[PDB]
């Protein structure tokens, strides 16, 4: 079918190689005897409950008719939606950040650097396969451009989510890369004191038969360091890219006038139009996309001649480009 | 002063209170060499953000006044810190939910039961202070019951923050309480192989000095699952908590007709009008707090006794409960 699926398609695609990578993450690590990607499949479940987020918001969306809970309907639901999932990447980056300082402070060593690596390679083709699937991010008859504006809002509140992820999965494949050719590891009766990390065993372990003897150095010390910084690097990357989108919501839920709309110009061709003595309570809001309501209480003199004043009121809000009006004529008192 | 303080000089005595706990717990994990009351602090921050969210919020819409960039004033930006607050407290949940599933797998004894309680104790008097702080959660002059509305949404929102705090806490309180009276924990040379968490420093240090010797248990086996499950709880109480705060700044901000008016009744006495033959386009919705907002486009056929009819119109919008009212005629074409 067709019925208006450009955007639940691609979603469910999304979806679809999510779900596949989180089994196959979770078999790798039950493979390997191995929680941290257990853990990282955990984490992945916030990427599929944004986009579960989204999927809903598109669904309800798509009833665009006036019923009687909504009488715009649930088009705003969509714009709600990036809103909301722009919040949710926020919190995400919050939390990361945490995470990040803490590994600043008592940094873990990774394990197995080559199966880490090929499942951040997985992870690196999975948010390609996305980010390539996202890569686009009387009045008139033009709503082809408002559902162009909600389903980008949507559509790029998903593609800041998988930009996250595919920044992790950079981070991920640069630090086992540079784990596995620069930081060597530690298991049993290695000569290494772990000058990096306080080590539970490595110090009680060698004490016993290295004493006055040829002990050596874990590894480099800015190795382990380069998990939280990056990530931090990544995290200021992600509010970069969140601000836009984030804040173009909240305008939209905010009742802001949109920005290609100016109230000085429009207001003075308002009281100019012939017929017109003064006009008041003109709020002007954008419900989504190209849907710009704006309704004023005109002042008038002659009732009878109403029809042609509200005709070239029409006719400047269409000019000025919003096209559902709602104006109100207060005549004087006779 | 008092110039609409009564919400900001609560959260502002709220951020002191969490400024000087922050502070607090700061110093007791540097005085002690912790570093998991240093992360709890990290995890603080999350609550000063959602303070200043608040404030902020709380200070956009003490500016009520008609600008250039929006009409109806920065109103709706108090209910929208709401659903912010709301959805980052969800994200929280879900984050606390994550740790407490790692937590169920690889489970973390806790050090220092007393002086753990101690700042459990700490942070539940200053989180019963916040809850005593926020025990609360032609047209009409009834602006106050806005107010109250919107002050209501915002201090909710903050409110189940420092609710999802404050039973934190209690688990803090509980589990210390647990740990100090029914688990024993190891340190040097006790014989205990903890069956609970699988540590090689225990097992090897225990099998060199104890071969067929009479070996202990390390302690309950049930305690170290008491963090992970109250937490659990804690998370469904708070998304109980969550739900309707959250659905209402939805509602607000997807302009859905409040629950107090109905639109087939409103329909029916607008239709029952004399002089009305047509109604279309009546859009209805909720601004912030009471402040409701129709427009409907009505159909007339005298246009000289256009007067009554939007008088009787808005004695209608008024006995219905909405104030702030555009109303439109029709006429026919003449």
């Amino acid at each position: 079918m067709g019925c208006w699926g450009r955007n639940r398609g691609r979603l469910l695609c999304m979806l679809a190689l999510t779900f596949m990578f989180m089994v196959l993450e979770v078999v790798v690590s039950r493979v390997t005897s191995s929680l941290a990607m257990l853990s990282d499949s955990f984490h992945m479940l916030s990427d599929v409950l944004a986009l579960v987020v989204a999927l809903v918001a598109e669904r309800f969306a798509r009833r665009t008719h006036a019923t009687q809970k909504n009488t715009f309907g649930w088009i705003r639901a969509e714009v709600m939606g990036a809103l909301v999932n722009a919040i949710f990447l926020t919190g995400l980056c919050f939390a990361i950040l945490l995470e990040a300082i803490e590994r600043f402070i008592e940094p873990h060593e990774m394990q197995q650097p080559l199966v880490v690596l090929g499942v951040g390679v997985a992870g690196l083709l999975v948010n390609v396969l996305g980010l390539c699937l996202f890569h686009h991010h009387r009045e008139p008859d033009h709503m082809e451009l408002e559902e162009d504006r909600a389903g980008q809002l949507n559509m790029r509140g998903v593609f800041l989510h998988v930009l996250g992820d595919a920044l992790g999965s950079v981070i991920v494949v640069v630090n086992a890369l540079v784990f596995y050719f620069s930081w060597k590891g530690c298991s049993e009766g290695d000569f290494c004191v772990n000058p990096c990390f306080p080590d539970p065993c490595k110090a009680f372990v060698e004490i016993i038969n290295s004493t006055h003897a040829s002990v050596y150095e874990a590894g480099p010390c800015w190795v382990l360091y380069l998990d939280p910084t990056l990530c931090v690097v990544m995290v200021c990357i992600l509010l970069y890219t969140t601000y836009p989108l984030l804040k173009e919501s909240a305008l939209i839920l905010l009742q802001t006038v949109p920005k290609q709309i100016d109230i000085r110009n429009l207001i003075k061709e308002l009281r100019n139009v012939e017929g017109v003595e003064e006009v008041h309570e003109l709020h002007v809001w954008q419900l989504a996309g190209s849907r710009i309501i704006a309704t004023a209480h005109i002042k008038c003199e002659d009732p009878t001649s109403y029809m042609e004043v509200a005709k070239t009121i029409k006719d400047v809000f269409h000019n000025h480009g919003i096209h559902a009006t709602t104006i109100q004529p207060e005549f004087a008192s006779v």
